[PDB]
């Protein structure tokens, strides 16, 4: 009895750009809508943080970023780590296969995969015309070698102008069938093609997409543009500071022409909704090889994307758009007997991976994430209450305190803080820090926090107390 | 320590179809916007005598109409210069690259360029079954015969049907991988990869849009005829007159339907956006060679489009439309070390060879245009305080001064005058000419006028006296 | 001197589809609106005959109906014609060319032409799969061979299923380069590169659009789906009769759903429009040849459309949507000494053939039509005050008489009448037959049928008096 | 002012002797090149003193001898210090200065005075290698390996056939004949010319890298040679050489190939030969087109021989004729040289080119080692060379030469041993004089020669006024 598994990663998908957890229902994602609430979804699943490289660090091992070492954004670390998920998997007698974003370095080092087709999206360390030629570029790129055999040796990543981290937008200039969604389910449907007969899979399916450049194919981007809302809500409250500039192409923060915003709205659901038909389209593959009912399917972003929210871009930041993920398990065979119902617990990516091995595998994994079934079956014996994330982001790196109740950030190169009631006011909008009234959980706050940074390189904590400190002192890596 | 330049140069593109400088802001040019207000934002650049070929001939030269004798458009005229932009480059170890247009003769005289990858547009020179073979048509144009190579020989710029001096728009008809805009990029990243790695570059990107045809990809001209306002303001003031004629398709004056005004602008805008966008493709690409610090770009367009403004079209004439020129300096390694800002004074089409061999090299250049470095760190000594400008247009001829308050014009065929006030009238609605109040204003205009008109083989002076002249006396060249 | 002449044809055009003939200008035509108001637009021309044999026929020969015999509409009747149009051009030492559209029989009889690149469009006659190979289908047509050797050989003219006497329309559905349209102009310029150069060249570019299939290129359809105001005139009368039954597909009569009228509007409209872009390449490439100031150009349409107009549809009726034609001729080299303004006198399609032979040759033609010079020259010396045409067309056969002030029309084989003052009521919706204040003219008006029609074989004329016939008395060949 | 246009043909790994003209039995097929040299300046006698790549190219570039740029042996990646250039004479005289093909420089986009270069310098090692630097490799290295991807496809690569470039394996090439590097040279010089600046003369090398292996030409040219070359095929064993008896090395710098390898050897490096003397004709073709026929002076070179078996011998490096004779002539069909045309029999160094062209053509002295050979195209030796000191690395087989117009004078210096050939009765070097004492005389000369060049060389090939046996460590490729 062996189950097969397909991780489905999509990159910088909010949470609440599953139309599922969404308040509006704007976006269309109508085979994730189904997956989700015909499964088991996380309302309340987080990357602690949130970007890139330390959020597929934390979902391929398990580990806390302090264990880890990943509190931010560095390419071209080491990844030392034997005790991963696709590897447990191995162990157990399956074959791994991963199609599409590791996000790792060296950037072909497997942790676990028997085989990788990797596309990594654009990535300035992988394209710089003086580093080795066989890991740059289309050297670097299984999509984008599929590209310039497919359009002629001219073809490129970047040629309608879009930056991969750029608020800009525009359809995919190029015939849709060549798109690189299209491209990760083609392959995904290759590897069911030719993948071992006498053995269960392991599949990770690893979309570079919602992440810029928002290039969805035309048809995606026309339906956005033509049926979003006349007025696009940043949920601007009480705390936001506008430095009333011409936006960077690049910006972390500022403000959008409506037309940009609009825009960008149009690439970013243009892409989630592509995304949504071709997942539909390797449902339908896992059918015509009938692993639809002896396969289980978990979907979850990295993390999340401001999207103007706040004045912000991009992520990297502490505010729900960046950490808080969609996440859910779909379990079409009910192999699972727990009742599917929506999970409300602080779940982290760090959970996926033991969650996975004790589920699929009966098995205990020794790292910091812990398992999800018990909460399945409606059991909250052990969860945690809260979760303590961080980011570094120059003047802007951040620390905070999640629990069911509360946000409480601290800004430690600034040296200010926000507290946010997270029932009555989910998006953020109103800081409670200089209300008096609130000074006894703030005073628990920073009490908590002192707990968790005392001790760490950075000199948060002098003498018990959190001080601020200066911006040389952020790392990314401890 | 020698930095690389880009030199971007853009054709018929105003001043005010910088979002930046815009009034109303409908013009998405997002990557420029950052560009120009993140460096030296040149809000009052003037190309004095506002038409493709001797703009270009003061762009290379830094030469004075008078100097160069190039008061007006004449192709085929000799260009006997030693001293020029590229050669001074090149004398100081640079090597020296143009991609796109030149408009220069004969049409591949290099002037200073080691190699020079060309493509002037359409050009009606080039253009003649009867001329010699090697100078015509694909055997021309560098970018046409990229076309026959890449859509087959039967391939041609007038596939369309739009005249390439008409307000007639329409999308792009081909795949947009194959328009001229991308084609320059394309071949401004092909010359990165294949440049000689021992010595620092020059290169000028010379686009031949917004020039018409106007045809931009369909994304663009859609984006303009979904989005543009409903009534399209043409600044019509106290002395336009209306010759009440269906328009030629090539016309000088006159107005359009508003349905034609209508895709005229989306078509010019759209090319502009397009620009935009593969301008970021190429700041992308710069980075990929790790010279996106150690590099200075200047953008400028070669002169400005009437656009139906005043009721008239194309170029050649005094107005702001045709004159005022869109032009910065893009320091993003912050070579320059003055304070970053929007310039007021008066700048020319000729200081750009002056300042940029003086912000660079550190070396002066022999010419009539000046280095605007002074400028850059807040000094405006020995700064001019007029300009004088002018073009050949038969009955349309014009001469004017324009100083930081007034602008004075004189048609010397027609023997008629205009005064504006730069301040409060900036679109030239309000001729002040027929008012007693600035009899002193306009007698001083006039006396000045004559200061730099005596001596003029055309006979606009005699006896100290500014005279109405025959359309004969007209010359484009001196 | 020997100017040349390009004879530019167009098929069931609209006199009123010509935006300087229209009266709410909302047709796009900018190019030819430039020429006909630049040149001789001749604001009453008229096909006596309306369709597409006939007036040909017409054309080629300035012969009048009785004496060709050609009163309807017949497929394969000889073409026993010596005297045409391109023969006189010929024995005068032009070298003469058609491309596109002759109409006549055999398919490939010359008439006068040197050499001629056929393309009659779709042809029932030319398109049975039991007739000669030979003339069949691709063998033909040299736009279909055309269109089979750059799609493949399973390419034909009716894929997207619009029927070529029908209503419907719809995007052209292949890439825009591949149109008939474009293909004339391309063929155009083929033969201006290479043509004889010591002889003067008399080109007849014949168009087969806008006749159905109503398929111009996408731009151009859902630029009209997008414009047409909301509601469309079908200038209904007090005297047009409503079937009430679904409308055929290839209806002669009837009403259609308003969106169908509007895509047919669209379809039509998208086809003209076209045309006038590719005309203009067309005059850009005379241009190239230095010949756009020694040639003269002639514009016309061979018949008009109903375009469901009084509840009718094709053509082969009196009313002024069938028998009116756009008309008019440009001299940009100003070869012609006449003042250039609109002329308003009765003109047909008979005297294109003496009026150019006149003009350019400097000859007499024997033949009914008439030179229009002396129009030209503001004399209307010996100019017809009246045109007696006629169609047959079973039932609704009509025979008509046309006055600068007058239609009066007569119904044969129904034996009804109708008037219509043209003056004050140009789009002919109330018939003044029955009023007895018009008792005068109408007994004129019969008078003077009696006239043209005593002695014809079809018995319309019994003792001096006007008397109804049977429908097997009609025949379309005298 | 009326300054004549100059084309400076390159090809790689030519024997002198494979020129038809100059070859003895006249086999192979060369009749442009042999009508260009019959009619022009023919040098029977030209010389690469340090025969092989990059050494070669570095003599022809700057006319400097090998002790004095120290490129004494093969090795790639050494800097090219030079300012006083070839191309940037001809550039500081105004000239408009083009390379298409192969320049072997490193770094291998430094233009070393031409305005611009299209590159394609064949197979190279140091542009091969996966874990170097991106924009220097494979196909960002070659600007004719990026047309072969636009052309045939991103698959499409440079040894797709199997054939090495230091191999005597043969076969037709594989791909469509107008895919082939030697068309694509003429072709980019047709695309220069279209595209020149038409205000100033040009100065275009032609650098083909051809026929140096992969020895792939045509299957029109390779089935030309395999149908008609001699049963027999002459490698002229003499009294010296030793044969070491091993299955030859696919790559190998010595040994004997069964019949049937030589002769398909044979067949690819003449067939390649054949298909650049039509390449040849064809731009001979377009330069009458654009009207250069007649203002334009050729000159046509070799960087170095092959020994294509000769002597039990492989590849270059060599002392031998093989190796160090090159083809090499002027053609002047307008006559812009007034001396009377014929052939030119004294000794000629890769290092004269450089003088040469600038004087005939600029009226320039550069100051270098080589001299312009003008006065010996107008009858006057007056001063000119009588002698020529090559060598070449080659571990064991390291050798010291001196060539005269009548003795070759060969020391191995690692080896301690020597040879001697008379020129004019052994030109293919099968009787080695050494060992008999008739020649003591002259072999007592030619020592002394050596040792006057060898004098205070860091390798310490002269103690107390001797030749003396040195070790294979002492041997190096580059003067330090
Ligand atoms: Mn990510
Ligand atoms: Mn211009
Ligand atoms: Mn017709
Ligand atoms: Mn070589």
């Amino acid at each position: 009895n062996q189950p097969n598994v397909v991780l489905i990663v999509v990159d910088q998908m909010r949470a609440d750009a599953l139309s599922l957890n969404s308040q509006d229902k704007i976006i269309s994602t109508p085979t994730l809508d189904m997956m989700a609430s015909q499964g088991y979804n996380f309302e309340n699943c987080y990357s602690p943080v949130p970007s890139c490289v330390p959020a597929r660090a934390a979902l391929l091992t398990g580990l806390d970023q302090e264990t880890s070492g990943r509190v931010g954004y560095e390419d071209e670390v080491p990844w030392n780590f034997k005790n991963t998920l696709p590897e447990v998997f191995k162990e157990q007698g399956y074959q791994t296969e991963c199609i599409g974003k590791m996000h790792v370095y060296p950037s072909r080092k497997r942790l676990g995969f028997d085989h990788v087709l990797l596309h990594d999206g654009y990535l300035h360390v992988d394209r710089k015309y003086d580093k080795s030629y066989g890991e740059q570029f289309e050297y670097s790129s299984d999509y984008l070698m599929f590209l310039k055999e497919s359009l002629g040796s001219d073809a490129d990543l970047i040629d309608d102008g879009l930056n991969c981290n750029s608020w800009e937008a525009r359809p995919w200039m190029y015939p849709e069938k060549f798109h690189p969604t299209n491209w990760v389910v083609s392959e995904g449907i290759n590897f069911l093609r030719r993948k071992d007969p006498t053995v269960p899979f392991f599949l990770k399916l690893s979309f570079e997409k919602p992440h810029a450049p928002l290039n969805p194919p035309k048809y995606y981007f026309d339906m956005y543009m033509d049926r979003l809302p006349d007025t696009l809500d940043l949920h601007i409250g009480n705390w936001e500071k506008l430095e009333h500039v011409v936006p960077d192409v690049c910006a972390l923060r500022g403000r959008l022409k409506e037309d940009d915003q609009r825009r960008m709205l149009a690439g970013y659901y243009g892409l989630i909704s592509h995304i949504d038909h071709q997942i539909n389209r390797f449902l339908m593959a896992l059918k015509e090889f009938r692993h639809d009912k002896d396969t289980i399917i978990w979907f979850i972003s990295d993390h999340g994307d401001q999207l103007g929210e706040h004045y912000l871009f991009r992520k990297g930041y502490p505010y729900q758009g960046s950490i808080r993920i969609p996440s859910f398990i779909y379990d079409p065979g009910d192999l699972i007997s727990a009742k599917k119902h929506g999970i409300k617990e602080l779940v982290k990516i760090q959970d996926i991976f033991p969650s996975l091995v004790d589920l699929v595998l009966g098995q205990y994994v020794n790292t910091d994430g812990k398992s999800v079934k018990q909460l399945l079956f409606g059991n909250c014996e052990g969860w945690r209450r809260e979760i303590h994330g961080e980011h570094s982001l120059g003047l802007d790196s951040s620390q905070y305190i999640l629990t069911e109740k509360w946000k409480f950030i601290w800004f430690p190169v600034k040296n200010t803080y926000q507290l946010f009631d997270m029932i009555n006011d989910p998006n953020e909008m109103k800081n409670l820090y200089y209300d008096k009234k609130y000074e006894s959980i703030i005073y628990e706050m920073k009490h908590k926090l002192v707990g968790y940074l005392k001790g760490r390189e950075e000199g948060f904590v002098k003498n018990g107390q959190l001080i601020q400190i200066g911006i040389s002192n952020i790392v990314s890596t401890l």
